[PDB]
């Protein structure tokens, strides 16, 4: 039938999507800025659609409830027909691939360790072999699932600790994880995606550090409801933007051009 | 109908697929070893198919002839129905995505510079601004197309030079490119994927170096004829192998465990 306004689900996660400081003075898509705001504009231009940016109601990435089997977050939005596409730092995983479609990756990342500067930790092995420094992850996302599912001794050991740590080591948002690292005098390390870790390392007050190598290697994809006719042109648009250098240019724009730590 | 033997196209490219030294004494799949030999076995196990490894007839990755519009290499094999799947270091590109299917990436890479040790070159910018050191790429693959298509000043300048350099700076195989770097007393630099570059840097006689950062960021995918029912389970198998750490384990096996330079 007639072209419709494509409803885009995304998440408030810096520097992917952020409220403009003058957002009260603005309407619709103009309220927001960031990497994924720019990316949504590029994808829409190349695929020739009109779109509305919306922030996921529950503020989550997406996980299936073990009891209800219901998906929450942006993944839920797609599965239950509440959004047409997700343009966000949404990690490509086996369990999600079964229920939604993903483009080829538009950005790579791996799980990584964030410490307050001078914390005596170099690696996941270090974290696993001590108790004084607590560590955890975001809940409802791919990092938590990684540890939950891992057969690898060090990661299995970390999971056994985190799942029963008191008080809880899990956080509701990335900004919470960062706030805990900053305020815990080095007694909390935060396990998060290297992309978010590298962005925060370039933000005032420049008191955090990404340490050691990444624990895994993967990517974010643009997601669509399974079988959506949008998936094909969106995937081809991601490949063009990659091959044109536009994705690299957008990463430089939002991570390093505006970087606050020198 | 009945299950059939899946015909796998691949390429002799170290350490992805190599002849076993005792290959004369062996039959069928047992002739070969390498990262992609191991990967093919894993994919086949998880998807439950029997398969025959074959080496692409023309020894190429795949390009479309500007005049005939005919695809050569492994891409051609898939397009014209001569193979059922390609399990090789085959780069995901826009032009290929239009005519074949690709899984999510099983390995990441970017274009990179290989020099003989002590060559006074640090970057693509350095290469572009001098003439004494010749440089080129593999023909019939994604690296050559990258330079051909690039709008980026430095890469555009490199392409203008390479396309008309005499004698020719392009090579038929990776091993040729390496042999030219090694034998040219530092007067030839070779532009190749960081994966191949990093493997050769760990092989005797340890006389080559990867220099500077990568020029782009992308990945290899397992490829199938467009619409093949094989694409779905193969893609899911790649995600499992990624999430299990098996892909990382296979990279360590073939690059670094056996590494010859310390
Ligand atoms: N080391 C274990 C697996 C290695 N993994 C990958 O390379 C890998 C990924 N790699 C990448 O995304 C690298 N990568 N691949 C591409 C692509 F798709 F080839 F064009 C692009 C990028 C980065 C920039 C945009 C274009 S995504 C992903 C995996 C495995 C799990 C699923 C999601
Ligand atoms: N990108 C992750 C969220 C962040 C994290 O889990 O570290 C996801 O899509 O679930
Ligand atoms: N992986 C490349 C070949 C190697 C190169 O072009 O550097 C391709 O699929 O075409």
């Amino acid at each position: 039938g007639a072209n419709k306004t494509v409803v885009v689900t995304t998440i408030l996660e810096s520097p992917y999507v952020m409220m403009k400081k003058n957002h009260e003075m603005l309407e619709g898509n103009e309220r927001y800025e960031g990497y994924c705001v720019d990316l949504a504009a590029e994808i829409a231009k190349h695929c020739g659609f009109k779109y509305k940016l919306t922030i996921v109601g529950d503020g989550k990435y997406g996980a299936r409830d073990a009891d209800t089997k219901i998906w929450n977050g942006m993944v839920g939005e797609l599965v239950y027909g509440k959004a047409d596409i997700a343009i966000a730092p949404l990690t490509i995983t086996l369990v999600r691939e079964e229920v939604i479609d993903f483009s080829k990756p538009f950005m790579s990342l791996g799980i990584s360790i964030m410490i307050k500067k001078g914390t005596p930790i170099e690696s996941a092995e270090d974290l696993s072999k001590q108790t004084e420094i607590a560590y955890g992850t975001l809940d409802s996302g791919s990092t938590k699932e990684f540890f939950r599912r891992s057969k690898i001794a060090v990661f299995d050991k970390m999971w056994t600790y985190m799942r029963s740590a008191e008080p809880s080591v899990f956080v509701r948002t990335t900004a919470e994880g960062v706030a805990r690292v900053r305020k815990s005098k080095g007694k909390y390390a935060y396990l998060l995606e290297s992309t978010m870790n590298e962005y925060i390392e370039q933000r005032k007050p420049c008191d955090t550090m990404k340490v050691g190598g990444n624990l895994d290697s993967k990517g974010y994809g643009i997601a669509t409801p399974k079988g959506s006719s949008l998936g094909t042109p969106v995937n081809l648009a991601v490949l063009k933007l990659s091959e044109q250098g536009v994705l690299d240019k957008l990463k430089n724009k939002w991570w390093y051009d505006k970087g606050e730590c020198g």
